[PDB]
């Protein structure tokens, strides 16, 4: 057999499988045993390390998929479906992967861990955007995804309880962090140059790592895709989780916390799942029952608290969003809006749109938001106000927040770096009104273009070769500037002065200054002193 | 008579006139200066609303200009030009309530479009004899009737104590009103058509139009009407008739005098002098741009708020021209924001910006200023001082004229009118504020008038051209309702403004350029937000 194929870890003996990329072999070791399944009463517990095995584990297939909700809305269309489960659900779901390149590396090389999005409530290791071998084989780095509880089986939390301390599906994350620093060597991977990156709920993932003190000695630098520890939508007080797990708890018929938690823990998965989304105060968009709690523990403070106040000078941080953040929340629940017509919006359907976009909005506060966005030299046109309603959404969730964490960085000592991703790939399913939607930067960044069975254009594989390698170099060193390439113009650090940030696209890199700046200045400076009365 | 010019006499409805032969620079003009329209507001008629005045015997010469009416005169920059022009050029007195006319030489055959100028100052300063109201040129060039009137201004014009005889407010609105009705009368013994009454008016002169409009008894005096960087709508040109009560209560004990009939009867064995000198003692805040008596919102003269009546008129068959200069906040920065001066380049720190916020927004919570301070700052640059100055000007500026002008030039469109607006960019060769201020508040007005046909006065020839243009423009819009050439189909049209497309020209040495939306996001902010967070 195969001696590439075959790996010694602390637990055991794995076999791997021989994979085709494009231009040439790479291994993988897929479905990897991380931590002991958390079922039955462990369910809503923190992980524990997985006990040692006998023989040759067989680690050529991705194992299963953490229970959580399956999307309905457009059955069968690609453009959704692409994120759904790709193989069987279950709870018993720790497991991770890795990919290097054939024959392993002769030094050892800087690893990749990419933390999957999906709302904290979705997502799998398994899907094919986030395919590691491109990666692997093109830069010959090691790369390494693994699964995390999602949804109530990950966070739902009684803060206090002892059955259910919240925040068990980050300590997944953590614990296949630990897994990595002590087994990666024995792939080729360097423990001691560890980048995690990460988008959506996995860039907040990622953020909330940054911000808790034992993941620290786990990475050395970190990628942020369209997604923050930050914001509104990331994490939930205390109080807040609570009211939403006994909510939960009641709506299935459980039933103190130890008998609260003992009745969950004899609901079929399903059952739980079926009442999810019944939890949220208000009706809403980009907005999740079950996510990170702010628990004085693995958080010790807000996210906002923690990142004014942290020390960050030997930190490194490449973070960004897509052109339009909000257009792909908003056919999940705003009328008026479709991906099968144009979606173009009255004046009133703007304002009822607000007020679910920003469901924490006063009166007032969603007045405010009306008069800013509103285009005033063309007040009733439906397409300003569809444009408006993405922006408003986008913006709120997802660009502003990034904009406060790149600026507190900055502030705190870490080098930062921050991107716009423009481009809108030619084989994109979503209709052209939602431009570069939330999430489509990912394939990439993955290399999926240099796969020629998936039709994308040639100046697009170049274009995915360019961002693999911003990517790659930012692991190796910290700076996404190809230290070969004398002819760029240069990629220059995000700073609070010159706020500089570049475009990707498939024109060169171009540098702007001001990321959305006089409108994050509403969203981060303005709202909350109007929320606050 | 006998061996005098017969061209120069003529009978009004108060006797006869005697008036003087100007030289204008293509030719001659007749001036009738000084003739009284009202009994003197003096002694037991201070505060009160006018009398017509009675005939006199004999014939009255008319060939000064009259007294200026009482008022604080300018002592920030003493011996400089670029506040003297506004200074009273002409003995002070409560006896002020004259009137000038000039006409052609020899006067029309046909009856002639009068144009009525209606001078700002805040309504607590200004004058109808000034040298940049100067009716000559627009008299020679344009063939026009220019009349131009004095009014009170301050405690004599505006101190009211709602609801009482002897001080029932507004009284400076109604001197304007009683020179209406005297052009009404006597206008066509001069040769002017009043049955063609254009008013126009700048600043307070402005706001004073727009309250003519907006009251019933002043509406058969007129047929069209010109607004030059003020509006009756906005914040400084009324003041409720409990504001007005408390300042007129505070200036009375400030002088010595603590019913109303009292009260008043106190005030008026007082000098006039020592109103003036307490004058700006009564303002509620530390402020620019606000001022002690002004025009009250009494249910008389005015039967609402000017915003209320803006929202509910009908006002179908009324033909309008508005507008507004570059920089309608930069003037009044130096009179106490902190910072600033016309002698030097007036860079601020954020600090100054955020004082000068207070000020300049005087009326303003702490959560409406931060508002305010956040939309203006440059966030790219929120500490550069260049920025945060011109900044400043905007907020004032802004906030002040080119927002409720804004709002006026909608409703109005809205509710039937026809208008048209524009913005005036160019600045004067001859301008004796820094550069810094840009084109500052009043610096139209020159231009309108035709001074720089005067030769004596080194403008360049292209502003004498460019002055030529404008007032061809207002003489056009005067005699037809709009300001365009018919004999003229080749030059750049000037579109009506309106809700749907919001456009207005720019005013400058190039030929007109057609613009659209009048600072509309900003103004957004101004008259849909803010009301709504002072109300919370
Ligand atoms: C992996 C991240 N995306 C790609 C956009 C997959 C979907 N997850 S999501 O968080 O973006 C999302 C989208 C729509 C409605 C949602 O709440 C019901 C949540
Ligand atoms: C020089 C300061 N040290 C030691 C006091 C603290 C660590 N500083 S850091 O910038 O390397 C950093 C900060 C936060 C999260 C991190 O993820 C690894 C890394
Ligand atoms: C003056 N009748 S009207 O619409 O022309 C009208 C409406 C209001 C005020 C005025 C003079 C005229
Ligand atoms: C009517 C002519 N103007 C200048 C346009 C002469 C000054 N008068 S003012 O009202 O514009 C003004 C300006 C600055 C500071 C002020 O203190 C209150 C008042
Ligand atoms: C788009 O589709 C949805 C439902 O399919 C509908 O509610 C909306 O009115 C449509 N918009 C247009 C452009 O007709
Ligand atoms: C300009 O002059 C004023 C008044 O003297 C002063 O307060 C301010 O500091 C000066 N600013 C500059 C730029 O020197
Ligand atoms: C115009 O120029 C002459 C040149 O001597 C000067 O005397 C005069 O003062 C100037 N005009 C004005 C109004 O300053």
């Amino acid at each position: 057999e195969d001696p590439q194929l075959l790996v010694r870890v602390r637990g055991g003996q794995l076999r791997g499988i021989r994979l085709k990329a494009p231009g040439g072999p790479v291994s993988a070791f897929l479905g990897i045993p991380f931590a002991e399944p958390p079922v039955g009463s462990r369910r809503f517990m923190p992980p524990e390390p997985k006990r040692p095995w006998s023989g040759v584990l067989d680690a050529t297939t991705f194992q299963n998929v953490c229970y959580q909700y399956v999307d309905t809305l457009y059955p069968g269309f690609e453009g959704t479906e692409m994120w759904n489960p790709n193989r069987e659900l279950s709870e018993d779901c720790l497991y991770l992967n890795v990919w290097t390149p054939y024959p392993r590396p002769a030094s050892p090389t800087p690893v990749l861990i990419w933390i999957y999005g999906g709302g904290f409530y979705s997502g799998a290791a398994s899907l094919d955007v986030y395919d590691g071998r491109f990666l692997a084989q093109v830069e010959g780095a090691v790369l390494v995804s693994m699964n995390y509880r999602v949804g109530t089986f990950g966070f739902l939390a009684l803060p206090g309880s002892r059955e259910a301390p919240g925040n068990v599906g980050l300590l997944d994350q953590r614990l296949a962090l630990q897994w990595v620093q002590e087994n990666i060597a024995a792939f080729g991977g360097d423990p001691m140059s560890v980048t995690l990156f990460g988008e959506s709920a996995g860039a907040a993932s990622v953020g909330m790592h940054i911000l808790s003190l034992p993941s620290r000695s786990l990475f050395h630098r970190a990628v942020l895709q369209s997604g923050t520890p930050n914001g509104p939508w990331a994490t939930v007080s205390a109080g807040e989780a609570r009211r939403r797990a006994t909510l939960l708890a009641r709506l299935v018929g459980c039933p103190n916390d130890t008998e609260l938690i003992a009745c969950l823990r004899t609901r079929p998965a399903q059952d739980l799942v079926d009442h999810e989304w019944h939890v949220l105060p208000q009706e809403s968009i980009f907005r999740f029952s079950f996510v990170p709690v702010v628990d004085g523990d693995f958080l010790s403070d807000t996210p906002e608290a923690l990142i004014n106040t942290g020390d960050f000078q030997d930190l490194q941080v490449l973070v960004g969003v897509v052109k339009d953040e909000g257009s792909y929340f908003l056919v999940y629940g705003v009328p008026g809006f479709s991906k099968d017509n144009e979606s173009l919006i009255s004046r009133a359907q703007f304002l009822a749109g607000v007020r679910i976009g920003v469901p924490q909005a006063s009166d007032l506060a969603a007045e405010a938001v009306v008069l800013h966005y509103t285009d005033w030299l063309h007040p009733e046109d439906p397409t300003h106000l569809r444009d408006a309603m993405s922006a408003v959404v986008g913006d709120h969730n997802v660009v502003c927040p990034v904009a406060q964490l790149a600026g507190r960085l900055a502030a705190q000592g870490a080098r930062v770096y921050a991107y716009i991703f423009e481009h809108r790939a030619s084989t994109l399913t979503w209709p052209l009104w939602m431009g570069v939607p939330h999430g489509y930067e990912i394939e990439f960044i993955f290399g999926l273009p240099l796969d020629p069975s998936l039709n994308y254009t040639t100046e697009e594989r170049i274009f995915a070769q360019r961002l693999m390698k911003y990517w790659t170099n930012f692991a190796r060193t910290g700076d996404p500037n190809d230290p070969r390439d004398s002819k760029s113009p240069q990629w220059p650090p995000y700073t609070t002065a010159a706020q500089q940030y570049v475009s990707l696209n498939l024109k060169p890199l171009e540098v702007r200054r001001g990321l959305r700046a006089q409108t994050c200045a509403f969203w981060n400076r303005f709202l909350p002193k109007l929320l606050s009365a």
